[PDB]
C-alpha cells in the first residue's frame, strides 16, 4: 500500500535540550532539577547523568549536516532555561542566548524550520529551592523566560511549544517520584500541574502581545486506555487513565475547567486544585495548535490497588520495544479521533519513536524494528487525514540516541547511533529510510 | 498477568484428514476433489499433494501418545468422507470406518474426547462429476454419509461438527478457484452454499432423531475487518467482508434468512440463492454450538476493483506470520462479542495458530513466535470468558505439521514437527509451553 | 595441592522426593503442601510442579546405574510422607513403602549406603487442612510416619535424618511466604519450628526404644554471616542471621534451650515459643551426628528496615552462580568451627552445591563453574578435618537436576543432566570430575 | 548496593617510569639495572624489554588527554633516576628534567595532582657496578637526587612517595633473583632493605629541612596470608610472609626496631641487618603518609621446604587473573585494620589491580573481569572508610599495559589497551566504567 502525504505536511525529529547538549557547567549554565536528579545516587540508572550527553552543545553542526541531509523540514529542539537565566529568576546569561543563536542561525541557513520548545524539564535549581512549580512566584520567572525568548527570536522561530508533557511534570516527577524533582504527592502534582497551565496562558498572552513571530502552542504527551472487560468500572479506569494524560490539561485550555470526574477523584484522595480567581479565563488563552507525544498504547482494567488512578494494565501478550512498550499504532489513530472533542485543531505529533537498542555491526545499524514501528505508526497519520483531522506534522522522537531520564544511556531512541565513548555519529538503517520517505512525500508498505 | 481459566475449560488442537492421513488409496479409499486438484499441475505449489502427508492412516498410535503427553481433553479431526463412501453414493466400505474405530477408541482409551469433523473438503470425486454440492442429490449423499457416522460412532463421540469452514467449501473454492474444486463462478458458489446450508440441517435433524450422543454443530471460519476512514463505503466493505464468511451461514441457521444487503449484492451481480420451500425451515434446525475458526484480523477500504466484494485489505506495515497473515488478536475478541448477535450461544475456537516455519535446528524447534501468536490470542479468550461469553474450549490449529492445501507442504502450523522425508515427529518448543498451559490451565504473560 | 581424605570418608548425592519423583496420584500418594503450592498461580516460577519431576518414582534403576558408576558410597533421599500415609494420619499405604523397598534395595545390592531423610517437606495436604505443623496432633502424625519407616526399613538404612532445614520448613515456608504452605506469621512460623523440634525428638526416642539400625540426626541449613563494619549491631545482626538458621534448632537439641537473644528478639515483636513442661526434655534426646547444608556467605549490617531480623546483606560485587548467590567456600570452613560451640559432633556435609545452567551442548555439559565450587568447597572440607573436626562425608547437591522449589526447573543444580522434555540423563562434566575425586579419595587443585 | 565516597577521596591511576616511557638511550638517559637485566637472555619473558614499553617519553601529551577523559584527579608516575643522573652519582643532566617538566605542567594545566614517585626500581648501572643498594655510598647518591627533584620541583608536586615496593626491591630482588639486580643471597638482600630506609629516611629529612611542597610518604606492597590450619606453626608461617613485606619497612619507620622474630628467624639463617649507630633513628624519620600496594591474597602453612620463610600457600582452587593471582579482596580490608598497629595514619591506595588480557575485538576490549575485580576492591575501600581508617585515595594499577617487568609485555594490567606494535591507545571497557566512579564518586554494585 501507497500512502501519499499532503504537499506542505511538515516532517521532523526532535530532541530535548539536557538529553543532548554535553555542557552543563559551561558558559555560566546553572544548574537545574535534572542535574541535582541525575547526580543522586539511586534516580538514574547506573548513575548516568546529562554532564556530557551527545556534547551537542559543541557539535550541533554536524548534527544539524546530518539532518540536512535526512531532508528534514524542521527541528524540535528543547532551550535550556539555566543556560538563559542561571537563577531561573534573574540576570540573563548572553551567552546561554548566543548558543540558541548560532544553532537558530543554522538550521534556518539550511531551510530547516526551528521548532521551539521553551519547557523540556530543566527548572533551575534555585527556583526548585523556593517551591519550583509549586510556588506561584516560578510562574512569574518562567513568563519572564518566555518573554525573552520570543524577543530574542523573534523572526528567526515560527514554531513555538511552551510546554513539553505536563502530566509527566506534574504527575511522573511529583506524585510518583520517578523524573526530577522526584516527589510523591498528589498535592504538589496538582499545584504544579495548575501553575504550569497558569505559566503557559501568560506566556501565550505575552506571545501576542509582543507580536511574536509565528504559532504557539502546547505539547502534552498521550495515554490511551482501552478497556480489558466491557464493566463500567474498566471503561472508568480507562477513562482515568486517558483523561489524566490529555484531557486535564487541555480542557481547562479549550474548555475553561478541569474535568470533573477527576477533580472528584482526587477530591476523594484529600487533594485539590488550587485555582485563583481568573486562573481559569488566563488558562484558557486561545492557542495556535497543540504537539502530541505518542508511544504506546495499553489494555486496562480496574484494581483498587493499580496506583493512585487504580488502573491496572494488562500484558496482553504483545511485543514490546526494548525498553519494555508493546507496540500498537492503532492508538494514535484513536487518541487522535478522540482529541475532536476539543475541534479539528491543528495537531504535530511532536513525538514518536521507539527504543531499539541496535548498535555499530559492520559499520551499519541493522534497525529494522525501528523502521517497522515508525511504517505502522505513518500510516496512522495517513489515515487520520484522510479522515480530515488537520495533522499538520510529525518528528521522529530522536534525531539522536541520548540520555533517556532515569533509564540513562541504557535505552536508544535515535535515528542516528551515538557512540558515547568517541560521541562519533552513525545514522541508522531507519536515518537512510526515513530520508526516503520524507523525501518522496509518500509511504510503502511492502511484504 | 495470570490468566486463569473455567475448571471445565476444553484444551485441544486439530487436524483433518486429507492433510494428515497418508493412505490415499489404501483400504479402498476413493479419490476426493482435493486428490484431483493436488494431482493438477499449476493448483498446488510445488505439486504437493496429500498421498502420503504424515502418514497418520499408519502413525495414529505415535500421535495419540504424543497427545496424550501434552495434556490435552479434546481432539478436533475429521473424517474421510471417500474411506467411507468411495463413491460418495454407494456401499459402505467397513475398512474405512475400521480406522476411525482404532483411532477414537485409543483416544477414549487415553482419556481424550473425539470432537468430529464430518466435513473438512474431501468431497469424493465421484459427487463432483455429478455436479458436486451444485447438484442437491449431493445433499442426500452428505445424509448417508452422516447417518452412518452418527449410528456407526454412537457413543464414542459426544462432539460432533457437520461442515468446517463453509465460506472456503463455497466461496474460495467456487468463486475464487483456489481450493478444490477450483471454480470461479459467483452463482455455483452460492448453490454450493446453499447446498450445504441445507445438508447441514437435515443431518441435524437425523442425529437428532436416531438420539446419537452429544452435542453437534457447524464451524465456519470467521472473518473480522475494521474500516480504514470513517466512510460509510468502507464501512459497507467491511460489513461485506464479514458478513459473507459468517453471517452468511448462520443467519439462516439462527434467524431463517440469508443477510439481505448481501443477497441484494449478489442479485446486483445477476447471482441468486437457490430456495426451494422449506429450505430455510430445514436450515434453522437448532444446534447446540459452534465452532469458530480464527486466524488474522484486517483494516479494509471500499474498492470497486478489489473483488466480487470490493473491499480491499491496506498493508498496515504489521509484522506477519511465514504464509504472511499479520498477527493482530483483538480480532478474536470483536467478532465473538460480534456473534453474540444470535445469542450467548456455546462457542469453541475450533482453530488457531500461525504458520511459522522454524525446523528441528539442535534437536529442537524453537518457535518462540508461535508460542507469542497462541500466548496473545489464549489472552482473548479469557477475555471473552471474563465478559460472561460462553467460550468452552479451544484446538490449537495443527497438531502436526502437514499438507497445507494450495500453499502444500511449505507452510508449517504444527506444535510437532514432521520431517516429510522420515515422519519423524519433533515436538516443538510451543508443544511444551502449551502443555503447562493447558496442564495447569492458566496462562501467564511475562515481559 | 594434593587434598588427600580419611580412608573412611562418605562420598555421596543426594536428592529429595517432591524434586525428582514423578508420579504424583500414582500409586495412591495423596497431596502434599508443595502439590497445592505449586498448583497456585504465583507461587512457583512458570506455574512449573513436581507432577513429573525426573520421573524417578519410575527412572530410579537408571539413575542407580548412573550413580553406581559415578563410584560413590552413600545416596541421601527423602521418603515422601503422603505416599506412606496419603493422609498423613491414617492407614499405611504398603505400595507407597514397596517403591523405597525397590530403591533400597538396588542401591543396597550395589553398595551404596542409603541416607534417608524422612521429612523433606512434603507434609500431606490433609494435615495442613488441620493447622499443619502448627498443631501438636501433627506430632504425633510424624511419629507414626518415622515408626513405620524405622520397623520397615530396620535393617536396610543404617543413616537417617528426621529433618531437613528446619529454618525453610519454619521461616521461609511460614513467616516468609516463599515455600509451602506459604504463610507470613512470625508467631506460626516459631510454632512450626517448635513444634518439629518436639517431633524429631520423639523420633529419636521411637528409634532408640525400637533398637533400629544405624545413627540418626537432623539436617539444618547452616548460615554464615560477616559484618560490614566493626560496629557492635552489625555484629548483632550477624549473629541474628547465622543463629536462626543453626542455633535456633541446634541449641534446644543440645543445650536445652533456645538463643535467648533471639527469644527475647521475637518477644519485642509479640511472638513467643509454645512451650509445653518437658518438651524441652523431649527436644534434648541425643542424636549421633548432624547434617549441614551449605551454599553461601554473606556481607551483612544491621539495617531496620532489612525484615524481621534488621540485617541487610551487602552486594559485595563478588561474582554468583546462575540462581544469584555468590560463591565464598570460606564460609564452610568457619560454620564448621563455629559448630564446635556443640562439641566435636559428628558432621556429614548433606548438601552442597551450584546452579549452573549449562545444558548439552556438543553431546556433553561443559559445566566447568560446578567444578570449580566443588573444588573450592571440598578443600573447606579438608581443612577441617585437617583441624580435627569430625566431618564424616559430603554430599553433592544434586544427582540430577530437578524441580528446584518455587525457582521451578529453570535453576540446575545437577551434576546430571535432564532434559525435561525427554526425561534423557546426561552426565555432566562435573560428574567425571567427581567420579574420580571419589574414586582416588583425594583432589587435587592445579592452575 | 551504594557505596559512597567521602566528597575529598583521591581518585588516580598510576604508572613506571621504565614501564611505559619509550627512550632509553634518548636524551643522554644512562642504563638502569632493569635495561641490563632485561637485556641478559632468560630474565625477561621473550626478551621483552624497557627500549620502547609504550613510548610515554613521546606520548605524553595524548596519555595526559586520555586521563583528563577520565575524571581523574591525581596520577602517580615514577621518575627514572638515570634520566637525572645519569651515572646516579654524579652531574644532573638538565634534559631529563625537562622531560618531567613537560609532563608535570601538563597535568597541573590539567587540574591533575602529580603524585611522584622517586624510585621505582630503575638504579642507574653505574651505582649497581659499585654494589648497588648493598653500598652505602648509593644512600648518598639517592639523597642527592631526592634533593634535585625536591628543588626542581617545589611547587608543582604535592605528593610524594621515596620508594615503591621495598620488599620487591630487596628481597624479590636480591634474594629470589626474580627481578633486577637479580641476586640470590640472603645477606644482600637484607643489606638492601636497610640501605633503602636510611635512604627514605634521609630524604624526608631533607624534604623536611628545604620545606619542599606537599606531603611525603612511602609506598610498601602489601602482603596478606590466612593460615590453612589452626597450628600454632602455620600462624607463625603467615606472620613472617605478611611481616616480611610490610612490618619490616614499617616498623623501623614508625617504632624504631626490626620485627624482633624476623631479626631472629633471618639470624638462623646467619644473615644480620648492618645497623649502625643513628641509622634507626634516621629511618624513624615521621612521615605524611603511606602508599599501599594491593593485588592478592593467599592462605599459606608451615612448610620447612618452602623457601627462606618456610611459608607454602595452598591453591584454594579460587579463579584466579590472567597472570595467576586468585582474586580475594577481602585481603585488601584484612591488611588495612592491621596496619593500624601503626596509628591511624594516612593511607593511599596506590596500586589495585588485574591481569586481563583481554585484547581489542570489534573496536573495543570487554575487560569485564577487571571492572569485576575493581568493583569488589573499591567495596573494601569503602568499607575501610566507613569503619573510620583514612584512607585517601586510591590509585588503578595501570593507565596503560606495559612493560610487566619480567612478565613482560604478555602481561595486561591496563585499563587502555596499547597496541605495542602501533602505539595505538584504547580505552578498555573498565576505563569507561572507571569514568563513571570517578566522577560520579560513588559506586553501585548490581546483580
Ligand atoms: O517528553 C519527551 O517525552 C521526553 O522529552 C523525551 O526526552 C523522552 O525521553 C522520550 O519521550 C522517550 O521517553
Ligand atoms: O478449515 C481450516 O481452514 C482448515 O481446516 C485448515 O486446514 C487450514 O489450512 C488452516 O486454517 C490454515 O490455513
Ligand atoms: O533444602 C535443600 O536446600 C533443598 O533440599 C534443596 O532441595 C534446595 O533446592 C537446594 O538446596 C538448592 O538451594
Ligand atoms: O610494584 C608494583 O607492583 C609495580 O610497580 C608494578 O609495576 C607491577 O608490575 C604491578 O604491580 C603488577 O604486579
Amino acid at each position: 500500500t501507497i500512502f501519499q502525504f499532503p504537499q506542505d505536511f511538515m516532517w521532523g525529529t526532535a530532541t530535548a535540550a539536557y538529553q543532548i547538549e554535553g555542557a552543563y557547567q559551561e558558559d555560566g549554565r546553572g544548574l537545574s532539577i535534572w542535574d541535582t536528579f541525575a547526580h543522586t545516587p539511586g534516580k538514574v540508572f547506573n548513575g548516568d547523568n546529562g554532564n556530557v550527553a551527545c556534547d551537542s552543545y559543541h557539535r550541533y553542526e554536524e548534527d544539524i549536516r546530518l539532518m540536512k541531509e535526512l531532508g528534514i523540514r524542521t527541528y524540535r529542539f528543547s532551550v535550556s532555561w539555566p543556560r538563559i537565566f542561571p537563577n531561573g529568576d534573574g540576570e540573563v546569561n548572553q551567552e546561554g542566548l548566543d548558543y540558541y543563536h548560532r544553532v537558530v542561525d543554522l538550521l534556518n541557513d539550511n531551510g530547516i524550520e526551528p521548532f521551539c520548545t521553551l519547557y523540556h524539564w530543566d527548572l533551575p535549581q534555585a527556583l526548585q529551592d523556593a517551591g519550583g512549580w509549586g510556588n506561584r512566584r516560578t510562574i512569574q520567572a518562567f513568563v519572564q523566560f518566555a518573554e525573552t525568548m520570543f524577543r530574542e527570536f523573534h523572526g528567526k522561530i515560527q514554531h513555538w511549544l511552551t510546554f513539553n508533557e505536563p502530566w509527566c511534570i506534574a504527575f511522573l516527577s511529583n506524585m510518583l517520584g520517578v523524573h526530577a524533582p522526584g516527589l510523591t504527592n498528589l498535592q504538589t502534582a496538582i499545584d504544579v500541574g495548575h501553575h504550569l497551565l497558569v505559566a503557559h496562558g501568560l506566556s501565550v498572552r505575552r506571545f501576542r502581545e509582543l507580536g511574536t513571530s509565528g504559532q504557539i502552542g502546547i505539547a502534552p504527551n498521550v495515554s490511551w486506555a482501552v478497556p480489558y472487560s466491557t464493566s463500567e468500572e474498566d471503561k472508568a479506569a480507562c477513562a482515568r487513565t486517558i483523561s489524566l494524560h490529555s484531557d486535564w490539561f487541555l480542557q481547562p485550555i479549550y474548555q475553561g475547567s478541569y474535568p470533573q470526574f477527576l477533580v472528584d477523584w482526587f477530591a476523594e484522595q484529600g487533594a485539590t486544585v488550587p485555582i485563583q480567581d481568573g486562573d481559569m479565563d488566563i488558562i484558557g488563552e486561545p492557542i495556535d495548535m497543540i504537539g502530541i507525544n505518542y508511544y504506546s498504547m495499553s489494555v486496562n482494567r480496574f484494581n483498587p490497588e493499580a496506583g493512585f488512578l487504580q488502573s491496572e494494565e494488562i500484558n496482553m501478550g504483545l511485543p514490546v520495544t526494548d525498553i519494555g512498550w508493546p507496540v500498537e499504532s492503532r492508538g494514535l489513530y484513536e487518541v487522535l479521533h478522540y482529541l475532536q472533542k476539543y475541534g479539528n485543531i491543528d495537531i504535530y505529533i511532536t513525538e514518536n519513536g521507539a527504543c531499539i537498542n541496535d548498535e555499530v555491526v559492520n559499520g551499519k545499524v541493522q534497525d529494522d524494528r525501528r523502521i517497522s514501528y515508525m511504517q505502522q505508526h505513518l500510516v496512522q497519520v495517513h489515515r487520520t487525514i484522510h479522515d480530515g483531522l488537520h495533522v499538520k506534522g510529525y518528528m521522529a522522537w530522536s534525531l539522536l540516541d541520548n540520555f533517556e531520564w532515569a533509564e540513562g544511556y541504557n535505552m536508544r531512541f535515535g535515528m542516528i547511533h551515538v557512540d558515547f565513548r568517541t560521541q562519533v555519529r552513525t545514522p541508522k538503517e531507519s536515518y537512510y529510510w526515513y530520508r526516503n520517505v520524507v523525501s518522496n512525500n509518500w509511504l510503502e508498505t511492502r511484504r
